[PDB]
């Protein structure tokens, strides 16, 4: 089983009260791998703050910081098993950010909780 | 629903060649938390090889660096589910480490991937 690893660039520039993308993919495929949670992080926050967003493969994407906040972010392609005739995606971990203030310039860590392999991560500068 | 933390001793000191716990909890307990995974990090380690141990709910433990690895690494109180008669219990990720080498000692880190409040991390030094 080949380890995994995140694939993200490494600076992205949006502009104020527009939107911009974070691409985030965990590679390569790699059957039987799970991928039991992303989540993403501003890794230079206080840090009992650091979480800004996670997606479960059976409940979604939650938001546990009121900054951005859910009005302000969305995970562009990740999908969650809505019933028996849905899977779910994490593969694609891609975020967007919304309405982008200067408060949202600096670093995003993109991480994957898997298993057998463990948590792996990749990191982004928004530049804003 | 409070935030979680991840709480460890800042260091432990093992004997060469005897067995060393290091102690890692989530706390406090927060109904409706769900805990995806838990894993064990070497944050000094080059970065291809940091996670030296996983643990998911439904399937149990895994040891992705073949140091220490599976025979000197053991979660000495998670449990897995293993039928409809068990469920899994992840919020002690206490890990033990068996046969102590000088390899062993360093930084190691008890990182909880949670929902709806992401991944949260606590680091030890085993000292040895
Ligand atoms: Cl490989
Ligand atoms: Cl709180
Ligand atoms: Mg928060
Ligand atoms: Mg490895």
């Amino acid at each position: 089983m080949q380890d995994v690893r995140v694939q993200v660039l490494p600076e992205v520039r949006g502009q104020l009260g527009g939107t911009v993308e974070l691409p985030c993919h965990l590679l390569p495929p790699v059957p039987g791998l799970y991928i039991s949670l992303v989540t993403w992080q501003r890794p230079d926050a206080p840090a009992n703050h650091q979480n800004v967003a996670a997606f479960h493969p059976k409940m979604g994407p939650s938001f546990p910081s009121p900054k951005p906040g859910s009005e302000r972010l969305s995970f562009v392609s990740a999908k969650q098993s809505t019933g028996q005739d849905t899977e779910a995606e994490l593969q694609d971990a891609t975020l967007a950010l919304h309405g982008l203030t200067v408060e949202d310039e600096g670093n995003y860590t993109c991480e994957f909780a898997t298993f057998p392999k463990g948590s792996v991560r990749g990191m982004t500068w928004l530049r804003v």
